[PDB]
């Protein structure tokens, strides 16, 4: 009833841990950090503003500022207000899926594609419910 | 075909972080710490740990992990090869209070079975994730 909340963290931790390690070279190659990486990954979803990102990421605005501009100067992300991704930046996310998806399907090769559908419905509804709530002051 | 599920997992995660980060903002303020320092306490809510450990699981900059630790010593939410404290134990309680109270309200309409079935598919995936990781 609550070690679900504890499992979630752990589970999230573990994913983070594995992803960081998995994407170690792909980042060094583009000379980016793990967060420069995320923001990048966090931007494949929607166009944000340094404010939108600091909030969404819960950290110091100052930090979010450089990580951000360091991406402009490296031509990975671009402008309009409205921070979007540059094609170089895309090739990156492409090589991110490319890696993620390979090890991802290994651990999922024997899943009841239907049992998974049901699982996603629940998570999707929880996802929807999280976004919903997230808005309110 | 499977790429779809991944995109979701990431978003679902992103949203969890956003939410937790939004819900704890004031508490991390009320005590006077940054999320960074706050994540440290949570990895200690579960157990103990030295430097190389906390520096490895998160895995971030050797120094970074160090500098936040030393700050956590001053507020005394961490005892020294690093544990929690009376004040430390207290923060988490409060942290857990909010979280659960929301997740519950946000899930207290689901079918006991539906949920568990989720936990089990997530447990096996974590199990594999971990095993794969351990292969350095
Ligand atoms: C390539 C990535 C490492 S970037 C994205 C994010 N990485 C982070 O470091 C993120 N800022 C974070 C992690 C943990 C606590 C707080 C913040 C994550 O998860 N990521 C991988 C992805 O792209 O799938
Ligand atoms: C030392 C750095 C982390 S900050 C420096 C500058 N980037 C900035 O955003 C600028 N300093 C600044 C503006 C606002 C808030 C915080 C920082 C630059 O380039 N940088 C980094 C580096 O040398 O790696």
């Amino acid at each position: 009833i609550e070690d679900h909340i504890s499992f979630l963290e752990k589970f999230i931790n573990d994913v983070n841990t594995l992803t960081a390690k998995l994407l170690k070279d792909l980042q060094t190659e583009y000379g980016i950090s793990a967060e420069q990486s995320h923001v990048l990954n966090m931007l494949s979803i929607e166009a944000l503003t340094v404010g939108q990102i600091t909030e969404k990421q819960g950290v110091n605005k100052a930090a979010v500022s450089r990580r951000v501009k360091k991406l402009l100067n490296a031509e990975l992300v671009k402008l309009e207000k409205i921070i979007k991704l540059s094609n170089k930046g895309k090739k990156y996310i492409k090589e991110r899926k490319a890696i993620m998806s390979h090890i991802a399907s290994d651990m999922t090769s024997d899943f009841d594609s239907k049992e998974i559908e049901k699982v996603r419905q629940v998570l999707e509804i929880i996802d929807y419910r999280i976004q919903s709530y997230t808005s309110k002051l």
